[PDB]
This record gives C-alpha cells, sequence and structure tokens, in this order.
C-alpha cells in the first residue's frame, strides 16, 4: 500500500517526464513503468484476498456465538420456571 | 485473482516482445492488453467492495449478539439475588 | 468505485480513439488516462484497506461476547447446581 503511492508516484514522474520531451525510449519506460505499478496492485488485491477470510471466520464465530446464546436462554426460561414453581411450593 | 495474474503475466510478456522489438503496432498492442488488465482489476474490487457487505452484517450481528448477552447477564444478577434470599429466608 | 467504472470507460474510448488513427499525442495522452485510472485504483485500494479494519475491531468483538458467553454458562453450571442442593435438601 505504502509500495502503491509511491510506485504510483514514480509512475507519475516517468509520465511528467515524457510529457515534456516525448520519445519512444521514454514511452516503453512508461510501459514498463505501468507494468511494474499493476504488478503490485495485484499483488495489494491478492493480500486484500487473503485478509478477507477473517470475515468468513468471523461470521463463523459469532453463529455459535449466537447459538451458545439461544441455549443460554432457553436454560434461563426453564430455569425462571424452576424458581417460581419453588416459591409457590414454599407458600 | 487467478484472472488478473494471468492477465498480468500476459502483460509482462507483451512488454518483452515490446523491449527487444519496438513497434508502434506493438505499442497499441499494449496499450490494449494494459486496458484490459485494468478492467479485470476494476471487476476485482467490486467483487471485493460487493463482498466487504459481510463485515457489515457481521457488526449488526455482533451487537445484538452483545445486547442479548447484556440481558443475560442481567437476569442472571437478579437469579442470583433470588438463591440469596430464597436460601436466607429457608436458613 | 462508481468514478472507477467511469474512470475505465474513458479509458476505453481513448484506446478506441488512439485505435481509430495512432499517433504519439494520441498514445501520450492515453498513458496519461491510464495513470490517472491507476491513481484512482490505489485511493479505491487504500479506501478498502480502512475499511477493513472493522474485520479486526469485529474480531475483538466476537472474541469478548465469546469470554462473557463462557462466565455465563459456567454460572449456570454453578445455579443448576444450587437448585439442585435446594430441592433435594427441602
Ligand atoms: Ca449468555
Ligand atoms: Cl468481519
Amino acid at each position: 500500500m505504502g509500495d502503491l503511492k509511491y510506485s504510483l508516484e514514480r509512475l507519475r514522474e516517468i509520465l511528467e517526464r515524457l510529457e515534456e520531451n516525448p520519445s519512444e525510449k521514454q514511452i516503453v519506460e512508461a510501459i514498463r513503468a505501468i507494468v511494474e505499478n499493476n504488478a503490485q496492485i495485484v499483488e495489494a488485491i491478492r493480500a486484500i484476498v487473503e485478509n478477507n477470510a477473517q470475515i468468513v471466520e468471523n461470521n463463523r464465530a459469532i453463529i455459535e456465538a449466537l447459538e451458545a446464546i439461544g441455549v443460554d436462554q432457553k436454560i434461563l426460561e426453564e430455569m425462571k420456571k424452576q424458581l417460581k414453581d419453588l416459591k409457590r411450593s414454599l407458600e
């Protein structure tokens, strides 16, 4: 990402150097700079996609967190019942 | 992602063919390949942006999970007091 | 993202204009359009990376939720014991 902004920085310069005084070799140099920048972009996209695997892992944990919560609240519902039966048993 | 890497390697190859034997038609070739590669990069980003909606959906679910937990803990706090009174009352 | 598609479409048209009748000036203009498109792509990548920090914050929140649940279930395990002992006693 820091590589990207710099790589884009270099790329704007080569463009500027190309704009002020064209040349065929300067053109090919620009295209080479573009390819290298695109290469870094693809690497940034790859890393993002890899990092996004956590999204799936987070979603699975939430689901299990919710499943455990539902079980707790059914128990609490049954536990609330037991106490009322207990109190009324006493009086 | 796989399309990206191949599309980038196609792109690197054309650059090579351009570097070894420069030409105007080969320059336009290169630029067309770049535009094609950029087009695939954009689709990759759009798909990533689409997938990122799960982040929001995950965040909403965690919040609801925490809200349900706080409720359970409040109930448990009251339940614990009920048993203290029940036991103390009996003994 | 809306900028990207337009930026790419502008780029596609310049290519066509370049393909209509090649020219150095047209070549240089195309390379600039690519640079501008790449510049928008990087900004898009930055925005995604910034947005991705929510993934970490979600993960931390899930962990704290799970930790809180485990505490509840240990308590519930103890509370179920109390009622059993209470009922049997009485
Ligand atoms: Ca709970
Ligand atoms: Cl997430």
